[PDB]
């Protein structure tokens, strides 16, 4: 299996509304792309990747949080590692919600 390469999913804790599972949600909230959406995993924010304009990584130059997930591609990034994202908690919450974002579209 995965090593457990990113340091920061030991603390990661998933907001608990089910909020990013909301497709009318899937847009950002600087520019209002559809086309890349990622999600916060700290707050409810979404914001676009590289392929726009980024605003993804504004919000952890603003905030530090550091994990988001594309809700539709389901990778998670992580900006302080500054790496994608295989390792999970032991509760297994990364799975889960890619499972469920799978399961939503
Ligand atoms: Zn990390
Ligand atoms: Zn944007
Ligand atoms: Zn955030």
């Amino acid at each position: 299996g995965p090593m457990d390469r990113c340091k920061h999913v030991g603390r990661l804790r998933l907001a608990q509304d089910h909020s990013i599972l909301n497709p009318q949600k899937w847009c950002c909230l600087e520019c209002a792309t559809t086309e890349s959406v990622w999600a916060c995993l700290k707050c409810s924010h979404v914001a676009c990747g590289r392929y726009i304009e980024d605003h993804a990584l504004k919000h952890f130059e603003e905030t530090g949080h550091p994990l988001a997930m594309e809700v539709r591609d389901l990778y998670v990034f992580c900006y302080l590692c500054k790496d994608y994202v295989l390792n999970d908690n032991p509760e297994g919450d990364l799975k889960l919600l890619r499972s469920s974002l799978l399961a939503v579209r």
